[PDB]
RNA sequence: UGAGCACUUUAUCACCGUGUCCCCAAUCUGGAUAUUUU
């Protein structure tokens, strides 16, 4: 790796790829919402933004070429805040609904989901120098986020093998998604490593986006 | 400052009461000597 960066957070929540009508969430973000808060970091625009009923169709062809890892200094508890929020019903639709049409989202029902007390991150990423040059311009140039890579080490995350039982894994993770038929992404699970040493080169995932 | 991203936990109201007591008090004891110049 090139270099790494460190940053903090009160509140985030990460909701499970469909989860249901009850939300859920993970105790750490998911690798593709890290990828894509690094991307828009730097002032990268998307590289597709087509409208249309949905959206997310990312060839590979135009993408930058990279590797990340994950870290965790500070164990955070969870909690639920919320009592309603209102979906698009399934059904007849009768009456009002279909008679309205305003882009609708009509039917309010309640639903509850979950929120992280505090958060805190520590990785950053292995990129050339043109990256990282343009990534530094897009914070400074023409909540806090800073780099302290050398000093204040923390465990990391790592995929998991049939062996060495880990302890408080993260169930389920996601490496790369497209909002359309296929078949997501390969491993889910991870486990957590405590060690205050530099992370193994497993911990390094080289992001195919 | 980007893609999953909505639209509120929403609107009202008495604890009624009433009601307190009488009795009382002790004692004894004292002291000694001492001034002179403008």
């Amino acid at each position: 790796v090139t270099r790494y960066l460190r940053l903090k957070a009160p509140f985030a929540a990460f909701r499970p790829f469909q989860s249901g009508s009850f939300r859920s969430t993970t105790p750490v973000p998911s690798f593709s919402a890290v990828y894509g808060l690094l991307l828009n970091l730097a002032g990268i625009e998307q590289r597709q933004e087509v409208e249309g009923k949905v959206t997310l169709i990312k060839p590979k062809a135009e993408l930058p070429k990279l590797a990340i890892a994950i870290g965790q200094v500070k164990p955070s508890s969870t909690s639920l805040i919320n009592q309603q929020l209102h979906n698009y019903p399934v059904g007849n639709s009768g009456k009002e609904f279909a008679s309205r049409t305003f882009g609708s989202k009509y039917w309010i029902a309640p639903v509850r989901r979950e929120v992280l007390v505090n958060l805190d991150l520590i990785i950053g990423l292995q990129s050339p120098v043109e990256f990282w040059q343009k990534l530094d311009q897009g914070l400074k140039g023409e909540d806090e986020i800073y780099p302290i890579e050398k000093p204040d080490l923390a465990s990391w995350y790592c995929p998991l093998e049939p062996d060495t039982r880990p302890n408080q894994g993260a169930c389920r993770l996601t490496l790369w998604i497209d909002r359309e038929n296929n078949t997501q992404t390969t491993i889910k699970v991870f486990s957590p490593s405590d060690f205050r040493l530099e992370p193994p080169a497993k911990a390094w995932q080289q992001l195919p986006g």
